């Protein structure tokens, strides 16, 4: 279309943090990276503004821009809320309405097509369902994506419960994305990733009986924390291509993971939102990441 563009069927879409000084243009990104689809991150509550910034504090707007200019070369993005740091728009919000709101000027303001809510926090479900309902609603087209903590013991944790509430309240389900990363009990690598990902089929098969093996994996995406993690586990290259390897083997609908700005190398094991703490050349990941998109047809 004219101002949004097709996401392929199979897709990687890292993130970015959008509040970081070193912040490239998207389509700068786009020829670094391999891949001209990104989640923008995170949209959360600002008191400055009584709504939706970037990092709580930067105005909404910002990047519209950058936005169009990634759309003139085909490329695409997933709006990110939430993240590892309040407060949210959802936590905030003192209606369903008030929310739905919210939501909907950040997707009017960019043309999204796709909404990503990076849950980590405790929130009211129900005040997020119904929120989406309103937001579904006005808006058909907007896909929902649920990025959610996860362990390999588990699958999702209380983020279950969020899906498990969607459904029922009947929000839809287009994504759900396990984020692969910081078990802290046992390390961020592709092994953990592998058991995360039947652990979430077993899961969305719970809620969803009526769908098939092949729909299940569709639903599901995986998103690991590249090289040195928070709990100073290592995902490493190699754990990247195997996961790579796994994902294309059982056509899972999407990968991502955190974060474009840190796909350099950097000090041995230090944990920095500009580098990933290991020795693999600029935009090692990406590079690996993007073969999953290629196996299915992208070309850039
Ligand atoms: C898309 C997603 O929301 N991205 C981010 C996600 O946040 C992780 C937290 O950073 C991490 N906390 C630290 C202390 O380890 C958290 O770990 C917990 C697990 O969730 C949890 N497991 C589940 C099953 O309950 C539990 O067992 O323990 C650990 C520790 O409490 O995990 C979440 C993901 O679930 O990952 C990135 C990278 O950390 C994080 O990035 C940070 O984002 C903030 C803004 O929110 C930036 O200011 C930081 O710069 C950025 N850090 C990195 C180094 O760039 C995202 O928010
Ligand atoms: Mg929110």
């Amino acid at each position: 279309g004219p101002n949004a563009n097709p996401i392929p069927e199979h897709f990687f879409a890292p993130y970015i943090d959008m509040s970081l000084s070193v912040h490239k243009p998207l389509v700068e990104y786009a020829k670094l990276t391999g891949t001209k689809y990104f989640t923008l991150a995170f949209i959360l509550y600002s008191s400055v503004y009584n709504g939706p910034a970037w990092a709580g504090s930067i105005p909404l707007e910002k990047f519209v821009d950058e936005v169009r200019e990634l759309r003139e070369i085909g490329g695409e993005v997933i709006i990110a809320f939430g993240g590892a740091v309040g407060p949210y728009l959802c936590q905030q919000a003192s209606t369903p309405e008030q929310l739905a709101e919210w939501y909907i000027k950040v997707i009017d303001t960019y043309n999204a097509t796709y909404l990503d809510f990076a849950i980590e926090a405790g929130i009211d479900a129900d005040k997020l369902a119904d929120a989406l309902l309103i937001v579904q609603r006005e808006r058909p087209w907007v896909k929902f994506s649920f990025t959610l903590p996860s362990d390999p013991g588990i699958g999702l944790a209380g983020g279950y419960g969020i899906i498990e509430t969607m459904a029922k309240k009947g929000v839809r389900v287009d994504r759900v994305n396990p984020m692969t990363m910081d078990y802290y009990w046992t390390p961020s690598n592709a092994e953990n990733a592998i058991k995360v990902a039947e652990n979430v089929f077993r899961q969305l098969k719970q809620i969803y009986p009526e769908k098939s093996d092949e729909e299940i994996w569709k639903m599901i995406g995986l998103t690991p924390m590249i090289g040195v993690n928070d709990d100073k586990s290592v995902f490493t290259l190699e754990d990247a291509q195997q996961l790579v390897d796994w994902a294309i083997q059982h056509k899972i609908g999407s990968l991502a993971f955190w974060s474009v700005d840190r796909d350099h190398p950097g000090p041995t094991g230090e944990v920095s939102p500009l580098h990933r703490g290991t020795n693999d050349p600029d935009w090692a990941f990406s590079h690996v990441f993007v073969k999953f998109m290629e196996a299915f047809g992208y070309t850039f």
